[PDB]
């Protein structure tokens, strides 16, 4: 019933662009919407977010998270390991690559989501949420070495799965950090499931 | 270690603006970052709220109440948590309860409210409070929930069981052409993994 009529370019940067989307509402009236987009997409989605489950025997299962300075936020944020998918790359391969680059861990694919939207009121940005198990007992994951690219500066924070929300709340309280919405939504559901 | 140096405007629309952010990296080098921001924010702790509405009913499995909406940036329909911006002077809990009633028709009760969490921190400064709300479906006020949508709002309600959320979300994705929200998918994945 609703559909895109046309798109006007307001201001295109190098990486980000701002468009004025004109769309048909379900009654019949025409309405406008300043939509946001990325220029880097070719591709199933823009990027991937890795839910990395660190499994070590006789230890609590941990979720591997990344702390980075984020200039749009103007501060540090706790997030799932993540990054854009390169040209000629399946979402599963981008997940294992980004996981190793940012954390140093070599993981195995458990499952992969379809394209899911990030902030659909604001932007068109999508990701594949990729669940990855990491064998922490394997010798390749004994001394994990992050391989950061030019510009990335990532700090690894592994928190136990069984108390993820409470440990995230503790980090917000004593270090002024902004936890990611998807990380928080995941941590909430872990507690709510019971 | 890392901090904001300056923020110069590239373009400002009625609702969204694009800024050229300059920041210091941890090696001591100056770098730039195109950052997206909303013009509607002012004194609020976050831009908006996302409602995780747990519909509770005697001799019913708990349901998560979701909303289906055409989203002009995505160019199609999206399945999301009920959500909207926080009005000036409005507390996050009141915004959550109002938006839930407007989009679904349900009168909820506050369970818990998250701190400000980032929506897409590589792209924008946008934040929300994730407000968990219980809905007493046995109450007479929640018997015939009538959505009260504002100007330009056209919301359909989709209530799915909590114990089978991910599979029911996948079943909707296979049947029709629509995108599931990343926070909703993250929530459903956690319910599986717990
Ligand atoms: C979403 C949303 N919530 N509140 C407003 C004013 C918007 C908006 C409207 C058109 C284009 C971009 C926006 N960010
Ligand atoms: C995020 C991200 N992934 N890849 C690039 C080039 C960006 C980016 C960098 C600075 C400002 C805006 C952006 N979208
Ligand atoms: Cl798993
Ligand atoms: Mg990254
Ligand atoms: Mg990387
Ligand atoms: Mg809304
Ligand atoms: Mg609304």
């Amino acid at each position: 019933k609703q559909y895109i009529i046309s798109e006007e370019l307001i201001s295109e940067g190098k990486w980000v662009k701002l468009e004025k989307t004109t769309y048909m509402d379900p009654t019949g009236k025409t309405r406008t919407w300043e939509s946001v987009k990325r220029t880097t997409r070719k591709q199933t989605a823009d990027g991937v977010a890795v839910i990395p489950v660190l499994q070590r025997t006789l230890h609590y299962e941990c979720i591997v998270l990344v702390k980075q300075f984020r200039p749009p936020m103007g501060g540090y944020c706790i997030e799932f390991p993540a990054g854009l998918i390169d040209d000629g790359e399946t979402p599963e391969a981008a997940a294992l690559r980004e996981l190793e680059e940012e954390t140093g861990y070599k993981g195995d694919i458990a499952e992969c989501s379809p394209a899911v939207c990030m902030d659909p009121g604001l932007s068109n940005c999508t990701i594949h949420i990729v669940t990855v198990t990491i064998n922490g007992d394997d010798a390749e994951n004994a001394r994990p070495k992050p391989k950061p690219g030019d510009g990335e500066f990532v700090e690894v924070i592994s928190l136990p799965k069984n108390d993820l929300l409470q440990r995230l709340d503790a980090l917000v309280a004593e270090e002024h950090l902004t936890v990611d919405a998807r990380v928080y939504s995941y941590a909430l559901a872990l507690k709510h499931a019971n």
